[PDB]
């Protein structure tokens, strides 16, 4: 539950899973900072209504496209730099010159 500012602005690019669904709530672009994903994936997660009803920070991805990508059931919101993990893993960070 804390990233460095510096790592939050670093430039990626999502994998084909990854961007297909940014793409689904309104993000176009093919090249994010983390912060931009992260951002995004919330949105995803608010539509797709998979944020746990009974608001104990859990998100429930079983048998949708983000547990495909995440490889987990589910996950806290709260562990930050799990998250970011599982988000790594679905991206090519974009190299500086
Ligand atoms: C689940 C709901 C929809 C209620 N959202 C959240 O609670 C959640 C959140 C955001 C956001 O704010 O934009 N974006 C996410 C992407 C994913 Cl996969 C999961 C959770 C979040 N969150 C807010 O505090 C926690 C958070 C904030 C960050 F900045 C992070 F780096 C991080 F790992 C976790």
């Amino acid at each position: 539950m804390q990233i460095p500012a510096s790592e939050q602005e670093t430039l990626v690019r999502p994998k084909p899973l990854l961007l297909k669904l940014l793409k689904s709530v309104g993000a176009q672009k093919d090249t994010y900072t983390m912060k931009e994903v992260l951002f995004y994936l919330g949105q995803y997660i608010m539509t797709k209504r998979l944020y746990d009803e009974k608001q104990q920070h859990i998100v429930y991805c079983s048998n949708d496209l983000l547990g495909d990508l995440f490889g987990v059931p589910s996950f806290s919101v709260k562990e930050h730099r799990k998250i970011y993990t599982m988000i790594y893993r679905n991206l090519v960070v974009v190299n500086q010159q």
